[PDB]
């Protein structure tokens, strides 16, 4: 059989650490990427697991992850490095029987494991998978920039940073009509901020953890980065604004609604109300 | 038997420089980088050393690092063209036994000589060595945009810029808890100025050097590298939260000390106490 | 013996084109570039010259010119495109004996000319290989970014502007301690134009053209772009300080005084007494 | 971003061709070297690739390698030199859709060529390919010295051969089990020889090209340089006993059996009946 | 502390199999090289261990050897490749306390294990402890290229044998007066060929596997080096001496006996008896 | 301006004198090589050049080789010590408009002069430029081992040993379908053996020296080079050949043909119909 | 003051020993070689000295050596080691005010001693100075490979083997006309073999000890390889030519009397009327 490195989910995987690299979304170790795969992607490698799969407990009890396969990026691991070095920089694991943990099944070699904001994604995407019908399949998490800048100036609350951002840009309101969930800062790395971040995906595709990063789903990889990248975009937008004195004019509620109409699409009441 | 050009730290050397050239922190030949090897990194190599290493005199004599190989990059040489000729920009020197100067046994051809900062470099190398026991092997030097600009706007301060950084994104206290130092402006190329940065390299890995760039350390060429594009990243996001007017949330005190104890690590107290 | 492409007259003009283009100081056509070069260069690709060399009239002769052969861009040609196919966008021009005009002896194919300012790029070599005792061998126009953004903020006078993009970043004084010359505003393309930064050339290696972009000189390709990369480098961070609120500190006069002390140089008085 | 040059597969190529040198199995520009790849492979460096790729029909349409990217050595070129200019002396090519011709993506600079040999090359992959189920990714040729030698005294039988071959070191049953498949003396380059090669390959991963060289293939750089460097070492030491006047006592078959046995495989039937 | 990789006894295997790859004596995986090293040598590096060691059961118990640390070359691994990437080709293993199995502590990455001729060299190292009362600590197998094909043409006896090297080199005698001894064909890598080999181990410090190679003990990796590298010179002139009709002249057994004499050295009776 | 060392030319002389040093080829100071250049290689290193070019008078003028440039091997100089320094053992020497003799532009340092044989090198150059239509610029003589160990087993007549070194490998024949010139032995260094050299090198680009050594032309270094190493090579395989009891089968007279009208070459009528 | 390690003496010494190691004539630690210095030599390094040399009683006092500097190798050092630390495997040595003893000034550390042969070694230094008029310096013992099969296969005759050696290469009368002095087999060692090679000294710089090595005298430490090399050289061609039945064909002893007539020598005249 082809080497598992060669397959489209870890060559997508390449994709879309080096693009977030290439933004200026991922100093360092910054972000962390999950995607959700199916037994018959992986089923065609598996003589290119580990002979001795090193198995990890998982921080909760997550059922309905049972026996499903995931490709992660690893921890303190950088987006700059994925590309050259895929297996020690990602890794294939596969949560067991009664979701209790995980094995490594691939990559993730020379001791590695799993990111550190792992309890948060798998909360995350069950979330997701119900909130979605099981059509969400990538939890990322980057450093967006001007996102990050917003989060000091701008009220930290649901309502208001997402009506900005539907103004920033046309196509957002279309793009994450449900909005853009906002979280006060929190430590970093712990199941309490993961727990929180799943509760926003419960309504939310897109998760604000202020003075700190975004946090972002999507059934495809694509499609999550363009998620981001559209948010991101409208940060960027935003910033300049306000740098220059902000809005002498901007998109109206009567036009968001009508926006939101033509696309069928219904857009968070309480953004749109503002 | 393979081409010293195609060893890892002389890759490594490329790809440091030519990373933050696209940062665009090294503009012409601002900045340099210097490596600590082992001889058992050079050994392979005997066959592309010169036959007669031209010898230079050491200003002050450096014991601590006698019999001690480095890769380092040139004076007048741009981090840009690194990659396009390794061998023209970049040189493997050694210490003497006694530290009182080094041989050139590799690069720097067409009589180019290290970087003219070096001895400032082998200096905090010296100290960087006695403060984490052997560890750390770099130092990087380069013009970071956006931390040179915030050293016209901030109080030029260890404690104060230090406490901005860290607030300028959240893996910043756990990057750098001991904090950034900042010298006041002296004229570069000095034996004031590295004399006054190894002091800073006892207290610091990263130190600023007022309206013109930043010095950092730490024990691989990505570390160091990380350890610099964490703290520019900060600063970056802190230009445009002040262009836009100001911090109008942050992260607190209390958040900042509970973010120090969930990673196990002790902050700047100076830079905690604002 | 290999293609003339592959010279390093020819590769060094790639180079320097894309990575201005990369920097985003090239937009369209906008820009030029000219490279004095001796015969001894050309002259070992004489199979790759053109056998019936194109001759034209230059409006104005240039006798000091005379036989000296110069690798130029094309007029109408787009900086971005030099990469992919240099003989179209690139052409190796010579003089002729009375400096009347000049031969296409290569490249500029499809009936393409020189850069409509090359009559312009002539009288500066002239008066700067004058200045200089005939090291410097390049001229450069480009639209460098925030260089362009500062003239219309910062008063348009050589003496306040220099002291600013020296006080931008250390190293400016030494790269430049000439200073700028800054032109008024002028029409493009004409002869005043020419005639007044030919002028401005017997002072400074670099020149501004408000609202426009910037003009420089130096030996090598590498050089000037370096002169060039250096200024828009300190003019990057006054706009980032001047959008933050202006300077809280910066380079003292005094210590202007020492830095060009240190190094040797002499920097422009006015600039110094403002 | 990391130049094409020190990717695995470039360094790789180096490898071989320079070690292959250095056994002195390759004077002037005698063997040649073609290696599979796949495309993501080559995907992180479509900046390093040609503009617009030369095309080369194909003599013989070779649909099984449609769309197939190889690193081969170059017509004419050196292995000596492959160390000193890689993109000199080897190139990327790239079977079209239909397998009807290729493109050189990048380097065989100055209108060099793939190796003439290369159609032959492209024969005995296919056919490695369908052999080994895709595992075999290497063809080489070299002019292996003691191989050659033998051709004159040893019956030209790929039993006899492969008998004499598997005695000369222990080792060798269990390298190449499938023994050695010797073609009667053919002038080389003509489609001819690439047909029976490739016939050949059918059955052997080693053959025999009498008064010439050897013709290999194997999974990887490092296997098939072995498989071939096993095979001459043992005509090495059966070049020595033949010239001290022919074998005393050598390895018997039934010993041959037991060590196919021993490493699970089974041995050419026909060298084994001798 | 230093990285393992730095230590002196890494160093030394990676000298050894570097030497003897180039000296032609190691194609492909061929040979395998142990050393025996006390708890305080490797204590130092404790930190460079695996997190989780893998075990591996041995074939046979060897209560001498419980709790004794050995660096090792991997099975199936190219001793071309050692200098490059020690940890993927070599590994330090350790002896449980019962002499049951082993740990391996240190490199052999990537589910790579020590060498197949392993339960051959701990036998030999056994028996070489107690011959040598613990002054024996390396075991080396290689296929030394002359002394193979001398196994073809001389009577495959130790006294024999012996006796033709001893004359081959006058210094022979004097590096190995205890002889060398000649096993019969076996199968390799078997507890068979290693409780053979062992058993001759107890009488020599040399002993030959025809049409295979040779397997030496000594003190240091030098001195086992220079053992083997001193009988295959004898070899190889040998071999040239049959190859041109065989000894006119040679060193006389009172000669033999005479230089036993003065070296205070008692040669193999056997052998010295001829 | 690189300083001259890097040159093509410098560095081709370091590259051939070192490879035919570490062939075996050249011991002490035997064999020389001589290089044609022309006026624009050795024009951009003006500065490099001695200011009082020492003068050497030609004992035979040689008018068609007027104001032509050589790098040439010093007399006395060893090949093995070019490479430790090339000033000190190579020289560029360039004959006067009249042929009458030639400055030392170049190297030769401490007083050396070119080979003793510039003269008969001169001579067949002249010969060799005649014959090729100036396409000849290289004179190299070297002791390749095996083709000296020929000439005293084989007849030294230009068909015979030319038939035999064409059957010794495929490629012969291609590469030198003209054959190899046989002379007698003579007196090294007399104008007689140069005279009849010079006689063979207008039909052969190879010409052999019985019990001494052989001597090449050809148009650049690695093919110059490259002829004597396939030469060579053949010569090593017919030494195994013969050692081996002599061919039992070979290249067939008829096969011979075939090759020579393959690739469009026509062979030594003579070695053809012995 | 320079460091000795980079003197031209240690840096001949690692150079002639390496080569020598290199060229597979120094297996273990066999061979040795000493160089005479002048005090002029090593008087700029008296800085390096060992402040308190160690003295040695020479076995029998050589007035001619009085204060007396030589380099020499260590007893049971490693040629191929001398590389990798030059101090421990060199010493520098001074003869006392009356030949009595000497001084270990540098080198030789952790208490190694010169070879063991130092005294044979200044036997023949004397011997060697009054038959070349203080000319010869230099005295080197190696295993050359072919010159030691040939001592078992050609008569050990001094006349007989000088005529075979001079036949094998045309240069070899030329460069040691002298001829090669054999002495009989002899127990290595001991004061008859020094004082009977001593003897053969006074009348040739070569002299060869049966089935063992050679042992060189000359000026330089290349003129004395390069003597050994050439001896060595023949001796590879003759083992070649005997090899494939004998010469057919050879230099005449006219023809090797012309020779020397022609380069002024008188070869020695037994070796020509055998
Ligand atoms: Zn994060
Ligand atoms: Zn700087
Ligand atoms: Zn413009
Ligand atoms: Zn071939
Ligand atoms: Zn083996
Ligand atoms: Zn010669
Ligand atoms: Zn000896």
């Amino acid at each position: 059989m082809q080497n598992i490195t060669y397959s489209w989910f870890v060559q997508g995987m390449i994709k879309a650490t080096t693009d977030a690299w290439l933004k200026g979304w991922d100093e360092r170790n910054g972000g962390n990427l999950t995607l959700r795969l199916d037994d018959a992607d992986i089923a065609p490698y598996h003589d290119n697991f580990h002979q001795q799969p090193r198995y990890i407990p998982l921080s909760q009890p997550m059922p309905l992850l049972a026996n499903t396969p995931f490709i992660v990026t690893g921890s303190g691991k950088f987006f700059r490095n994925v590309q050259l070095d895929p297996a020690a920089n990602l890794g294939i694991v596969k949560v067991d029987s009664d979701g209790a943990g995980y094995h490594i099944l691939w990559g993730l070699t020379n001791e590695a494991v799993p990111t550190s904001e792992l309890p948060a994604h798998f909360l995350s995407h069950c979330e997701r998978i119900k909130a979605t019908n099981g059509k969400d399949r990538v939890i990322m998490h980057c450093h967006a920039t001007n996102l990050i800048a917003l989060t000091y100036v701008l009220e930290n609350d649901t309502a208001v940073f997402t009506r900005q951002l539907w103004e920033g840009s046309t196509e957002c309101l279309v793009v994450f009509p449900d909005g853009v969930g906002i979280l006060p800062w929190m430590v970093p790395g712990t199941d309490a901020i993961g727990q929180a971040t799943a509760q926003e995906m419960q309504k939310h595709s897109l998760v604000l953890w202020p003075f700190h990063g975004v946090f972002g789903s999507g059934p495809t990889l694509d499609e999550t980065f363009g998620l981001i990248d559209t948010a991101e975009k409208s940060a960027q937008v935003l910033v300049k604004v306000y740098s220059m004195g902000g809005m002498k004019q901007t998109i109206s509620r009567e036009e968001l609604i009508a926006l939101g109409k033509r696309f069928g699409v219904t857009p968070l009441a309480s953004a749109l109300a503002l």
